[PDB]
């Protein structure tokens, strides 16, 4: 497939097929005028309509008046849409502006402090987020970079994160991707094909108390480093004890195939799978849509790499929070450290060529 | 199709090879003083490079070993294709201050002069040796550097690394020329992998140059260049085009109509980037540029921080990067870029067969 439809009852980039690359970015609002903001959201929408179809924003990247800066920076010229999806989310701090306090959804709870947290405030939070996912990373980077240029004067970029998963051009789509620890990551997850589960664990409903979120979701972002050098020193058995599956095939303890249903009582008490399993959390279930990241080498010469964890849910208090809390005694905690965090209320979708991002929240 | 690039040859792969879509560059610093210990590491690295470039796990594998033993391969590449992985090794001038290699530091491995406008981070510059990991799959390149580093534990350390999310170079003039983050095509007039007479003239060293052990190798100049994205995106279309000498949409030289139409340099502004970099403007000095675009989060001040990891292979740095870089002192592009990291490496000749090993010509075999 080449492109994903931008319009719909929901926003693309949540339930849709997971793309290869990612450029996440959290924005901070720098304007007080609500009409100027609404105007940006419409300009941003019009630009995303062009970005997700492989076209240049505005009037184009060249050919215009020579004395005028081009509307598009043009580093996407000659590339394909690449399954580009642009998902916008509203964070708690946004609702303290424009008189939106009383409309902040109660499902957008602030995350509590979890044991072991070492969050970098500079790389945390944000008034807005754009999740740019595509098979080609330059198409993602081009979209964030142009969306930031468009909104310059009304929004800035708080933090940005590049990620990567599979290379679909060479990796089969049905092959589970492996995280940087060497384990198949994503076996037991909510797929976008399961409309009944999405209606129960991901999408927000009107009765949930916030009508303007009817059709939207709530996103949780966690930047989790991995102690690559120590993990590579643990024995194969220790490694498999941590998760409760075997590294080669990814199968649960006592089973032969990856996708067999696990038998938790055979896993060690502090195994990752055993604790994060829904049965172990009053039925809490998540849609994990994260990416691996590798930013380079830190001061101490260690690999600055990990998982950019993303999770979509119908309510943050019945999704990420119960599950993350249960991971207090995770044996994986020895080899990981959360260092970035933010949450967002992702509104419903752009219904047609007249609608615009956040039209249910800001009205018409 | 994720096919593999042959690891053996008279030269190392990753130079004249078609530019791959991802990069993981890593400079190392030698910790051990034992010359026999380092030579052994070189033979261990070479063995792992044969496995990785072929799409196989290093050592005895990623699993199946003793449950009490750590796996030889970290396993994050299992189930992936070679993805055109290349691993190119280089020796830095600081490596010759040890193991008794002083008399073998190649004269062509010239230490760069101080260029005006530079603000080089010394912690992200230099290095006793380098390993260039290029591939169409980023998890493959990373998996390669990580496992090479783990094998060299106790004998080498990573000084700095640099990941390239996208190529800004081309050794294949027949394929689409990629674009840097300034929106312009980058790699139009560059040495192609099929142009042997030019590769022999500008890239591959020779025993006549004075360093026999470097016959068949090349010399690398790495330069981390930050881009002032904010000031560039304020310029007009005509200013951006006057900066380089080519138009933006087609990439043709000024006045012309097609990207690969040869330039008429007198029609460009006297400070046009193309006009000063052209070989005709540098006594015929020609480079083999093989760089990648990079992103580094945000400057912490509300702005995306991005740039270009510039790599240049040449037969002799004194006649390649140095003269061309000096001619860009007046370059109009200088008002939008800044060089913030730098390193040079003497890339030895390639691994001939399964009995050879990286740096065998230098260290004797
Ligand atoms: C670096 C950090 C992490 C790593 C390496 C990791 C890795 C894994 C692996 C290998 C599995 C088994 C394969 C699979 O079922 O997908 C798994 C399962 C799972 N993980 Fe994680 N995980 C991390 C963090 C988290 C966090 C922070 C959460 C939630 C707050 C989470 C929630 C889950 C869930 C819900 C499952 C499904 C288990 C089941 O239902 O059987 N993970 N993870
Ligand atoms: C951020 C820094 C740079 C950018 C954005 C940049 C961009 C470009 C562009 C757009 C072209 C024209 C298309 C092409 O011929 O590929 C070009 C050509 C060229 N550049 Fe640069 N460049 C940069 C740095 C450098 C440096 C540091 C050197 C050498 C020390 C260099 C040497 C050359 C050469 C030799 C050419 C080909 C000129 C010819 O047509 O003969 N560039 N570059």
């Amino acid at each position: 497939g080449s492109a994903v439809p931008f319009h719909g009852a929901h926003q693309a980039g949540i339930a849709t097929p997971v793309q290869d690359r990612l450029h996440f970015a959290a924005f901070d609002v720098t304007t007080e005028d609500r009409a100027a903001f609404v105007a940006l959201l419409k300009e941003w929408t019009a630009a995303a309509r062009r970005l997700t179809a492989g076209h240049a924003v505005g009037e184009g990247a060249y050919g215009g008046l020579p004395e005028a800066p081009p509307d598009d920076t043009g580093e996407a010229l000659g590339l394909k849409p690449s399954r580009l999806t642009l998902t916008i989310g509203f964070g708690p701090s946004l609702f303290t502006r424009f008189g939106l306090a009383d409309l902040r959804p109660e499902a957008l709870a602030d995350l509590p402090k979890f044991p072991g947290d070492n969050l970098d405030r500079a790389r945390s939070g944000g008034d807005l987020c754009v999740q740019a996912c595509a098979d080609d990373p330059q198409v993602a980077v081009h979209a964030i970079r142009n969306l930031a240029r468009i909104g310059f004067g009304k929004v800035v970029v708080r933090w940005s994160q590049l990620g990567f998963g599979k290379t679909s051009s060479t990796t089969p789509d049905k092959q589970t991707p492996r995280n940087l620890l060497g384990f198949k990551d994503g076996t037991r997850n909510i797929a976008g094909t399961e409309k009944d589960r999405l209606d129960r664990f991901v999408w927000a409903a009107e009765k949930d108390g916030t009508p303007w979120m009817t059709g939207g979701s709530y996103l949780v972002a966690r930047r989790i480093r991995m102690h690559i050098e120590t993990w590579d020193r643990a024995s194969l058995q220790e490694q498999e004890d941590v998760f409760g599956r075997d590294k080669g095939e990814g199968a649960p303890v006592g089973k032969a195939k990856e996708r067999d249903e696990p038998f938790l009582k055979a896993m060690k008490p502090d195994a990752h799978v055993r604790l994060a399993h829904p049965d172990s959390n009053g039925g809490a279930t998540l849609l994990r849509r994260g990416y691996s990241f590798t930013d380079g080498t830190d001061g101490l010469g260690r690999l600055d790499a990990g998982l950019f964890f993303l999770a979509y849910q119908r309510d943050i208090r019945t999704g990420f929070v119960p599950v993350q809390r249960n991971l207090a005694t995770d044996a994986l905690n020895e080899f990981i450290q959360h260092v970035g965090s933010a949450v967002f209320a992702v509104p419903p979708g752009v219904r047609d060529a007249d609608d615009w991002w956040g039209s249910t929240l800001f009205g018409k």
